[PDB]
């Protein structure tokens, strides 16, 4: 990988799989009951990653950076679906410094994959109006917009020992998330998809 947004992916792909043959394995989209489930488990997600795109520092290395959170859409969803605000339990992880890009990357990355999900919430008359509103495409295209924001991420210029931190920072934001999902679905802890499950 000769770039910094290539390095990611590549370091992470392994533990992404992991968390994608997750989320599937729980069934998400098999009834009302267990899509709150989601909607609350994404909540928890995009509310520990609201300081990072309102980061004074980044929003000057990423334009609008701030408006590209998703946070408020999983809280409208909450609404639609009957449900009031979530809040986690423990104490919510609190991310600064290198290591925040990385869970950046994660959550701003997430949105790329959205679709597939988009496609099954819309499966259950949830879609970007209603439901699925932390789900929906960018208005700009998933594509482009994360094009877009790789080359603000490659633009920050960051040194080996920097990406290092950064790409240990994203695989602890994929590690959060399993720990969120599993206790927002009851599973024990450290919990995976069957093995061999393959995305
Ligand atoms: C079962 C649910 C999920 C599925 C089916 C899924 C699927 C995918 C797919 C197909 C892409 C393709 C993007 C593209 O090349 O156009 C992607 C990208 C991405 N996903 Fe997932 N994903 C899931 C959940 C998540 C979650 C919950 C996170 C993190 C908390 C995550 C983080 C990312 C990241 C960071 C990328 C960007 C990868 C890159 O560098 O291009 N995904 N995902």
């Amino acid at each position: 990988a000769l770039t910094f947004a290539k390095r990611l992916k590549a370091d992470t792909t392994a533990v992404h799989d992991s968390v994608d043959n997750l989320v599937m394995s729980v069934q998400p989209f098999v009834s009302k009951e267990n899509y709150i489930k989601f909607l609350k488990l994404q909540s928890v997600f995009h509310k520990a990653v609201d300081h990072i795109y309102k980061d004074a520092e980044l929003n000057k290395a990423i334009p609008e950076l701030e408006y590209m959170a998703r946070y408020d859409a999983v809280t409208q969803d909450l609404k639609d679906l009957g449900e009031e605000p979530y809040k986690f339990d423990k104490e919510l992880p609190y991310e600064a410094g290198n290591k925040a890009i990385g869970w950046l990357y994660c959550a701003e990355g997430s949105n790329l994959g959205a679709a597939f999900l988009f496609k099954h919430a819309q499966k259950l008359d949830y879609n970007g109006e209603h439901g699925a509103r932390h789900l929906a495409p960018h208005p700009d295209g998933r594509g482009k917009h994360w094009r877009a924001f790789v080359e603000h991420l490659n633009a920050l210029n960051l040194t080996p020992e920097a990406e290092a931190e950064a790409i240990q920072g994203a695989r602890e934001a994929f590690a959060f998330y399993k720990v969120v999902l599993r206790e927002t679905f009851g599973l024990a802890a450290d919990a995976e998809a069957p093995e061999g499950m393959m995305p």
